[PDB]
């Protein structure tokens, strides 16, 4: 948790947060998307219309070919590449250098984003979901094994012609207490593959959705910085939108808005935040029958793009995805060492004059274990 690591993240609204890294010898500078939703470290390694620079293996004296192909299919897009290892560093991170697996991207489809300013991706999740298989050690694992950096990292993602620039901090190896206020509440990492968690209750403006909690984790729920929106299973999504619509019934918006397709704008500075309800996600606590809640404001789920916004909540077919808009305003600790994820109100916490993002506990909830999808 270094002062030199504060504000080491940057990006554009809806295009992901990236950190600067160097690869090879001499160091080749590249901006890398911070993704807790995957486990492969990959970098563009061949010309592409959206890439202004890329990894050139031939220029690295420390590059070693692993003579193996690799391919990763995400929800959004996919890429193909060649495996190898090389020295990697994070200029505004711990002062260490490690030899890590690197997938040199040679072919991709709908992966890179025009104007995003990043050229690669850093999968921070576990080996179990790494490709080709779990034998390909993820970056963070290599970092911990090769150095004395504690097995933990934390993310403080902050909110906001071109898209609004965003900023944040990735604290590697510790917790920086100046980045949050109040107490840190922890939910268990259910299984070490994605950063899987369990949601036991969901409220919209204090009103319980009243669903069998298995629905909230229908298939699974994960914490994913590589995805912008809060993605919800069909049944949960419909209930949530229906509730939000009713709360903001004072005004009417096109279906395109609710479908997160088209945007909605208001007279500069008049966005009626008060008509939109807060959303509370109750996460399983470290103790049976005990949970805590993180409360999200509309300033979070209505993403900036007259002031224009897009509805940052959408339907998922692969489980709940607590994306960047949910993480923004909270300090999230990925405590791998104790298999838990912590939440606390961020220093760049979620706004409002009458309301505010919060992390509150405990709340007694019986049978939280039956909320998960049992393989
Ligand atoms: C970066 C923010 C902007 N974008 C992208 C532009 C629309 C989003 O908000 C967005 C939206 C959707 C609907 C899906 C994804 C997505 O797939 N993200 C992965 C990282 C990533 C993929 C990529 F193709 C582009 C990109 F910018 C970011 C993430 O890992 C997925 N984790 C779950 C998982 C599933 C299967 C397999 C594995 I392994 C993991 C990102």
């Amino acid at each position: 948790s270094f002062v030199e690591m504060v504000d080491n993240l940057r990006g554009k609204s809806g295009q992901g947060y990236y950190v600067e890294m160097t690869v090879g010898s001499p160091p080749q500078t590249l901006n890398i998307l911070v993704d807790t939703g995957s486990s492969n470290f990959a970098v563009g390694a061949a010309p592409h219309p959206f890439l202004h620079r890329y990894y050139q293996r031939q220029l690295s004296s420390t590059y070693r070919d692993l003579r193996k192909g690799v391919y990763v299919p995400y929800t959004q897009g996919k890429w193909e590449g060649e495996l190898g290892t090389d020295l990697v560093s994070i200029p505004h991170g711990p002062n260490v250098t490690v030899r890590a697996n690197i997938a040199a991207i040679t072919e991709s489809d709908k992966f890179f984003i025009n104007g995003s300013n990043w050229e690669g991706i850093l999968g921070l999740a576990y080996a179990e979901i790494a490709r080709p298989d779990d034998s390909l050690e993820p970056f963070f694992d290599s970092l911990v094994k090769q150095t004395h950096v504690p097995n933990l990292f934390s993310l403080q993602l902050c909110g906001a012609e071109v898209l609004a620039s965003v900023g944040g901090s990735m604290i590697i190896g510790g917790i920086d207490h100046s980045l949050y206020t109040g107490s840190l509440w922890y939910t268990p990492i259910r299984r070490e593959w994605y950063y899987e968690v369990i949601i036991v209750r969901v409220e919209i403006n204090g009103q319980d959705l009243k669903m069998d909690c298995k629905e909230y984790n229908y298939d699974k729920s994960i914490v994913d910085s590589g995805t912008t929106n809060l993605r919800l299973p069909k049944k949960v999504f419909e209930a949530a939108v229906k509730s939000i619509k009713a709360a903001s019934s004072t005004e009417k918006f096109p279906d395109g808005f609710w479908l997160g397709e088209q945007l909605v704008c208001w007279q500069a500075g008049t966005t009626p935040w008060n008509i939109f309800p807060v959303i509370s996600l109750y996460l399983m606590g470290e103790v049976t029958n005990q949970s805590f809640r993180i409360t999200i404001l509309p300033q979070q789920y209505l993403r900036p793009v007259d002031d224009c916004y897009k509805f940052a909540i959408s339907q998922s077919s692969t489980g709940t995805v607590m994306g960047a808009v949910i993480m923004e305003g909270f300090y999230v600790v990925f405590d791998r060492a104790r298999k838990r994820i912590g939440f606390a109100v961020s220093a760049c916490h979620v706004h409002d004059e009458f309301r505010t993002a919060a992390v509150e506990g405990p709340f007694v909830t019986l049978d939280m274990e039956d909320c998960g999808y049992n393989i």
